[PDB]
């Protein structure tokens, strides 16, 4: 049993979600290579633009569609790397990087290539500087998909510390800034490093809780659920419950950290918007993770 | 404030708590060499027999007093050792072991020596077999009252595994069996290893939760989890309290499995319920003992 404990974070959903979802789903159904119509149907049921709209509820109205397209293609690729080597998968993504920079033109007969090319081209055409700024965060993530990670002894504290620097979570934060047109200086971002880390941990542990069965089966792992279960000698289900409570403590910490930024006179209007958006990512990720069929509801 | 989360367990006290407490308190007031009157007031206030009855509420009526006398002298010695060096403390207790065994006569002029001597003689008189079986558990504990703890980097898992082997909790379980007249075979004890480990952690973490402020005046689950999760000690206490409730669920699940499999004997059934009350009793004790105060 997994009844989420009480939370003071209320998730928000972008008002254009219905409009942008059919637009973006419509686009991929027209160009992406879907095998059977069971796939087409399963794709629309996945609601990739829906998650995006829970992650970035305050994205600017003419920018939410870029984020939806980027995460939709990234999720589609994710499904694909699953049935690929390490070498196959690394080769696959790698080709897409120069295409993303616009340095290499796409083969108009390969959907993934032209979809990626046109997407980035459209982002540069809307806001060149901000689009270029999310290039590396996206590539860091893409390359990280196909890792190859040094195995070593890692307890709960080492694991959480590690997730504070998760590149997938840094990507969401970067894409959030682009989507909201939030130009923040590294000086301003310096000021909220603890809030970013705490947020990265919350997102990773909530994903751990809900994707445990998924990962476990495909494993037949490095996740807070298995680690806490082993350290406390309880079942994975019991470990999820305990981690959920820890997630609420990080929600409280987020609030205390935000109040300190403000109290120390370090907040700026851009930082106030940024930290509030991080909160939406944490609560939105929770709602989605517990309802999506991706982790088999 | 710190509100304990919901629990299906509840504290319970031995029915004879009033009579036994008077009987055992009087014995010590008569023999134990308390410095001043104040000491006698503090001693009666600590109510070691009442603590004992909260931990072993299902003890047999004619055996609960042996448990109150043993923990009482052990509590008194604990305090004294506080005013002694490692070496002296070790010699002090080491002198009492042959005496507990009945191998060496006590110096009738030194109360702690004859009190210990007589208590063990009397237990052996009530149930030789069972009295002899709790000898080593008491000595392991007595020798631990003075051993040196080495500091080393320790995560939550390492800490919990260390607490699973806590000699104090081991003592409690062995004395509970003696007090309840439960003679378990090696096969029965082997069968409940996981249940014992789970209970030992529960007792230890609950103690941690409530002893933290006092300790923060080092080696505790409250500080370790707060550092590992990067939250405050109060937050860590809240998370650990929920972990404790999970251990209670686990205790119930493990006992059900024991029974499911044809392995729960009448002795083990009494024993695992006994541990349930040690967990609920320890929680109440932790919440109210002056040992953790200010
Ligand atoms: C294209 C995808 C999934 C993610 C890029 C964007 C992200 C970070 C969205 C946030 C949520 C997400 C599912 C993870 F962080 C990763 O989960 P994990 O790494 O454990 O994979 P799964 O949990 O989905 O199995
Ligand atoms: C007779 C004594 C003192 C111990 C053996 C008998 C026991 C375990 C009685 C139980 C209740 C108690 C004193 C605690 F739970 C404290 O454990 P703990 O004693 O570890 O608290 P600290 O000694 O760490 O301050
Ligand atoms: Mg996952």
């Amino acid at each position: 049993s997994l009844e989420p404990p009480p939370s003071t974070f209320q998730p928000l959903c972008h008002p254009l979600v219905e409009e942008v979802s059919k637009e973006v789903d419509g686009y991929f159904l027209q160009h992406w290579n879907f095998p059977n119509e069971k796939a087409r149907k399963k794709f629309v049921a996945a609601g990739f633009s829906r998650v995006t709209c829970l992650y970035f509820p305050k994205a600017l109205d003419d920018r939410i569609h870029f984020a939806c397209r980027l995460l939709t293609v990234l999720f589609l690729i994710d499904d694909l790397l699953e049935y690929m080597s390490f070498e196959e998968g690394s080769a696959y993504n790698e080709k897409l990087i120069p295409i993303s920079r616009g340095d290499v033109l796409p083969d108009r007969s390969i959907p993934v290539e032209y979809i990626i090319y046109d997407l980035w081209e459209s982002m540069r055409a809307h806001d060149r500087e901000m689009a270029d700024e999310i290039l590396e965060p996206v590539f860091l993530f893409m390359r990280a998909q196909t890792d190859r990670t040094r195995a070593r002894p890692m307890g709960l504290g080492g694991y959480l510390e590690y997730r504070e620097r998760d590149v997938g979570k840094e990507l969401l934060a970067a894409l959030m800034r682009f989507s909201m047109g939030l130009k923040l200086s590294p000086s301003e971002l310096q000021r909220v490093r603890e809030i970013d880390a705490n947020c990265s941990k919350h997102l990773s542990v909530v994903n751990d809780i809900y994707s445990y069965e998924k990962e476990l089966y495909t494993s037949k792992l490095c996740t807070s659920v298995q680690i806490l279960a082993q350290e406390a000698d309880v079942t994975a289900e019991a470990a999820k419950r305990v981690l959920f409570v820890m997630c609420r403590e990080w929600e409280l910490r987020h609030q205390l950290l935000v109040a300190r930024l403000s109290a120390e006179g370090l907040e700026t209007p851009g930082l106030a918007a940024y930290v509030e958006g991080l909160e939406y990512q944490m609560s939105g990720n929770e709602l989605w993770s517990q309802t999506t069929l991706r982790y088999s509801v």
